[PDB]
């Protein structure tokens, strides 16, 4: 009824939908990994009688419930998506994406990384986004490479129009107590990467973290400290 959803109103398979500005929503579903359930979030951005989409719901049946749920909210058809890291909260979704008329798409290191890991792989690369710093534009957003920080592909999304920061997974909600699954992480080049979003993007108003809550610019500090205190 209006705050930003959690587990406890998403049972996995469901997916809800949170408008964060003008053209802006974020998608949230629930998985079970491990034994262990989870929330994850990703981007909708409002690209003219199109939409944008930023990340799957984490999985094939919560990815065709996202569809369904743009559907019934927005009702413009979903014809790009971007995945901005290789993991199934990232990925799992896109074969679902791809039969439903999306073009899928993601940088070289990811499809690389997805196809070596056995997870599903988006159709199209994102050249131009090899080294910290790079930035290209994709329709009504700017996907910036930090560098290495929860993954080595990872990638952040900008949305100019509302000055809405997208961190992805590099980027932790301020209720974190740890740097989450890092499995694929370099806990050491995490806070270069995350210096060079805030050095980026420094008129955010709203940072929208992988999984958890958005907040404001506060996110990036508080996930450069999340993360030293786990290397040490
Ligand atoms: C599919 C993904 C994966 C699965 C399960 C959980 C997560 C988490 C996670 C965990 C805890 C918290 C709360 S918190 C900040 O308070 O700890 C959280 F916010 C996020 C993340 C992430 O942190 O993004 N991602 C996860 N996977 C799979 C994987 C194995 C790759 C092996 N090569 O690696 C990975 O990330
Ligand atoms: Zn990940
Ligand atoms: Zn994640």
């Amino acid at each position: 009824s209006g705050e930003y959803p959690t587990v406890n109103e998403i049972p996995v398979g469901e997916v809800r939908l949170y408008q964060i500005a003008d053209g802006v929503w974020s998608h949230i579903a629930t998985q079970s990994f491990d034994g262990a359930v989870y929330p994850s979030n990703g981007l909708i951005v409002r690209d003219g009688d199109e939409l944008l989409l930023i990340d799957t719901a984490w999985g094939a049946k919560n990815t065709a419930a996202l569809l369904a749920e743009i559907e019934k909210q927005i009702g413009l058809p979903v014809t790009r998506a971007v995945s901005t890291h290789f993991h199934d909260d990232r990925v799992g979704g896109v074969d679902v994406l791809r039969a439903a008329g999306v073009a899928t798409y993601a940088s070289p290191s990811t499809r690389r990384l997805a196809e070596a890991e056995g997870n599903e792989i988006p159709t199209h690369s994102l050249e131009g986004l090899s080294s910290s710093g790079d930035a290209v534009r994709f329709g009504p957003v700017e996907l910036f490479y930090p560098g290495a920080a929860h993954s080595t592909d990872n990638l952040v999304v900008y949305v100019p129009s509302a000055n809405v920061l997208y961190g992805g997974c590099a980027v932790h909600e301020l209720s974190s107590t740890s740097a989450g699954n890092v499995a694929d992480a370099d806990l050491a080049e995490w806070p270069t990467s995350v210096e060079r979003i805030q050095k980026h993007y420094p008129e955010a108003e709203v940072v929208i973290p992988g999984h958890g809550l958005p907040g404001g610019l506060d996110l990036l500090q508080h996930t450069a400290n999340v993360v030293k205190a786990h290397k040490n």
